[PDB]
């Protein structure tokens, strides 16, 4: 059976409990925590790709009031759908299983400014999700995997005390 496992559950639940930030910058900027994932029942023989995108959790945008998340507008337009392709793509099914595939390198912007970077809107909530695309495969047959765990606003600052807090303990 294909699993998909995050790694570091607890971890991410500390930040999931104060509601989780991620800055986005012109740049762009590095995941704290980094998302992880343990992987077994691929077929070890069979190449894959492993991609990375971001889905927006909500029909609304957010804002920290009086040390509070609360419903903060309308949301904006849809960022593009950005997709980044995890670095040792293709491989094989051995290669994924031997041991955790980390999305290390993945950086979030604000600024459509290139470099593999994952464009989000500022103050909108969003989920991590990994594909697995079949290599040479007619059927392009692609697995998908959501990670509640990992769901963040994205903020041009951090709003929460706690959470830079947090990213400065554990980082
Ligand atoms: O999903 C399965 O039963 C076999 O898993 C390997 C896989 C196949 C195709 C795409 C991603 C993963």
């Amino acid at each position: 059976e294909l699993r998909v496992g995050l790694e570091e559950s607890e971890l991410w639940l500390r930040f999931k409990e104060l509601t989780n930030e991620m800055i986005v910058t012109k740049n762009g900027r590095r995941m704290f925590p980094v998302l992880k994932v343990n992987v077994s029942g691929l077929d070890p023989n069979a190449m894959y790709s492993f991609l990375l995108d971001f889905v927006a959790a909500d029909n609304h945008r957010w804002k920290y009031v009086n040390g509070e998340w609360v419903p903060g507008g309308k949301p904006e337009p849809q960022a593009p759908s950005c997709v980044y392709i995890h670095p040792d793509s293709p491989n094989f099914g051995a290669h994924w299983m031997k041991a955790p595939v980390s999305f290390s390198k993945v950086k979030l912007t604000n600024k459509l400014n290139g470099g593999g970077q994952i464009m989000l809107n500022s103050l909108h909530k969003y989920e991590p999700r990994i594909h697995i695309v079949r290599v040479g495969d007619p059927q392009r047959m692609i697995t998908s995997h959501c990670f509640p765990e990992t769901q963040f606003i994205a903020v041009t600052a951090y709003q929460n005390e706690e959470i830079t807090a947090l990213k400065i303990k554990y980082n």
